[PDB]
């Protein structure tokens, strides 16, 4: 495994301080994937924001997302599972359970999510920050992560912030749950 370019791949158990440090808002930015189901669905994807609320003791995550897609905000919350040894997170799409790596770069408001890893022919990354922009900086290290896999950056989806639907809707729900 070729280092320092593939470092970012490498899956590591997952810690409370892991846990600590995805807890929070994230912003979804980027990704690309050789899978061709993934190019063509994450594709219709305007923005996503979504909260991450870890539970410690049980080995879940709290997730509680917020789509845009089709000119519309999508809502939905579950648990997911973390699985700590592998350093994955699991949770169910449409009736299957689905497994991602979660991964890092050197900026700590950023964080990856590793797609079908094992397989050259179906792999790919989700780039996520604190922010619905990024820097240079930050986008550097993810297009990094991208050589790796040899993936061309030009095959990457972007997420349009000015496209977002959700934004109203988690403003009632920030009002229902304080009040
Ligand atoms: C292409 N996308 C369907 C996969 C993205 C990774 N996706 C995910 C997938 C499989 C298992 C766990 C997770 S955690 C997660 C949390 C927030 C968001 Cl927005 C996505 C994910």
């Amino acid at each position: 495994m070729q280092i320092p370019l593939c470092a970012n791949l490498v899956p590591v158990p997952i810690t409370n301080a892991t846990l600590d440090r995805i807890t929070g808002k994230w912003f979804y930015i980027a990704s690309a994937f050789r899978n061709e189901e993934y190019n063509k669905s994450v594709q219709e994807i305007q923005a996503t924001f979504f909260y991450f609320t870890p539970n410690k003791t049980e080995d879940t995550i709290f997730l509680r997302e917020y789509q845009t897609r089709q000119n519309q905000c999508f809502y939905n919350s579950s648990y997911l599972n973390v699985q700590r040894e592998n350093g994955t997170v699991s949770r169910y799409e449409g009736g299957r359970e689905h497994v991602a790596h979660l991964l890092f770069l050197r900026d700590t408001k950023t964080l990856m999510f590793g797609s079908y890893l094992d397989d050259e022919k179906n792999w790919g990354l989700s780039f996520y920050a604190d922010k619905p922009e990024t820097t240079k900086e930050q986008l550097g290290e993810f297009y990094e992560a991208l050589d790796c896999l040899r993936i061309p950056r030009s095959d990457v989806m972007y997420t349009d912030w000015k496209k977002d639907k959700c934004e109203p809707l988690e403003k009632q729900h920030e009002k229902e749950r304080k009040q």
